């Protein structure tokens, strides 16, 4: 999971949301009468009503992420 | 999972949303009377009503992600 | 999970949200009559109503994250 | 989980939220009649109504985070 | 969990929130009739109504965090 | 959990919140009829109604934090 | 408009209404750029969402009503 | 408008209403740029959300009402 | 407008209302740029959310009402 | 407007109201830029949220009311 | 406006109201830039949140009321 | 306006109100830039939050009221 970025040197953005009665669920794990319930999160979870990302990563960025799960 | 980016050197964007009674579900794991319920997330989960990404990655960016699952 | 960023040298952004009766859930782990319930979070969880990220990572940034789970 | 950033040298941002009756839940672990309930958080959890991040990481930043879980 | 940052040398930001009857919950661990209930937090938990971060990390910053959990 | 920062050398920010009847909960551990209830916090927990961080980390900063939990 | 009633001597009732977003208008007189706008009411106007009349006029009742309008 | 009533001598009632967002208007007289706007009421106007009349007029009752309007 | 009543001699009632966001208007006279605006009320106006009348007029009652309007 | 009543001789009532955000207007006379605005009330105006009348007029009652308006 | 009553000889009542944010207006006369604004009241105006009248007029009662208005 | 009453001879009542943020207005006369503003009251005006009248007029009562207005 190696990540790299490099940069060498030598506009109206509008988002509009009009809502009412808005219900949002992200990662949901609903269960009844179980034995093992594991919720492993290691990435990027974004929840909301107006999830807006504007003009991100102007220069160099690295989001190197690694997750794992071992069961024996 | 090797990732790299390099950059060397030598407009109105409009999103409009009008809603009412909006229900959004992302990753859902619904169950009854189980034994093992595992939800492993290691990537990128975006939930919402207006999920807007504008003019992202202007320069160099790396989203190198790796996930795994071992069951024995 | 190695991450790196490098940068060498030698616009109105509008988000508007109008809501009422807004219910948002992020990571949810609902259960009844279980034995083991583990919620491991090691990434990035963003919850809200207006989750806005504008003009992030102007220079160099690294979000190298690693998660794990061992069960024996 | 090694992370690094380097930088060498030689605009109105508006977010507006109008709400009423807003209920937000982040990480939730609801259960009844269990034996072991563990909630391990080691990343970044942001909850609210207006979760806004503007012009972050102007220079060099590192958010290297590592989490673990051992069960035997 | 090694993190580093380096920097060498040789705009109105508006957030407005209008609310009423706002209930926010961050990390929640609700249970009944259990045996072991552990809530380990070692990252960064931000809760509120207006969670705003503006122009953070102008220079060099490191948020290297590590968490663990051993059960035998 | 090693962290470091280095820096070598040789704008109106407005947040406004108007609320009424606002209830905020941070880390919550509610239980009934248990045996062991442990709440270990070793990171950074911010609770409030207007949690605002403006222009933080102008120079060099390190928030290296480590947490642990051993159960035998 | 003569009215009379006479009376000489010698059971579950259920109404249930389940609604949401209900708009009711009774007598409406909407106009623009007029000269004379008269609304004469002399009878019986009942407005609502659940207008229920149960087991009315057990004995003797008289609702003798008279209205008039003269224009010269 | 003569009215009379006479009486000589010698059960569960349930109304249930469940609503939300209910707007009720009775007698309305809306106008713009007029000269004479008269609203004469002389009868019986009942407005509400649950306008319920149960077991009215057990004995003798008289609601003799008269209205008038003269314009010259 | 003569009214009379005479009487000579010789049960659970349930109303239940569950509401939220309820707006009720009775007699309304809205105008702009007029000359004469008269609102004459001489009958019976009942406004509310739960306008309930139960078991009224057990004996003898008279609601003889008269209204008038002269314009010359 | 003559009224009379005569009487000669020789049960759980439940009203329940559950509300929130309730706005009630009775007789309203709203105007702009007028010359004569007269509001004559001579009957019976009942305003509220729970306008309840239970078991009224057990014996003899008279509500003889008269109103008038002369304009020359 | 003659009224009379005569009477010759020879039960749980429950009202319950649960509210919050309740605004009630009775007789309202709102105007701007007028010449004559007269509000004549001579009947019976009842305003409130819980306007309850229980078991009124057990014997003999007379509410004979007369109003007038002369304009020349 | 003659009124008379005569009477010759030869039960739990519960009202409960639970409120918060309650605003009540009775007779209101609001104006701007007028010449003559007269408010004549000669009947019966009852304002409050819990306006309760229980078991009134056990014997003989007379509420004979007369009002007038002369304008020349």
């Amino acid at each position: 999971v190696v990540a790299a970025a490099e940069k060498t040197k030598q506009g109206v953005l509008y988002v509009g949301s009009k809502t009412k009665e808005g219900v949002v669920h992200g990662v949901a794990t609903v269960a009844e009468k179980t034995k093992e319930q594991v919720t492993n999160v290691g990435g990027a979870v974004v929840t909301g009503v107006t999830a807006v990302a504007q003009k991100t990563v102007e220069g160099a960025g690295s989001i190197a992420a690694a997750t794992g799960f071992v069961k024996k």
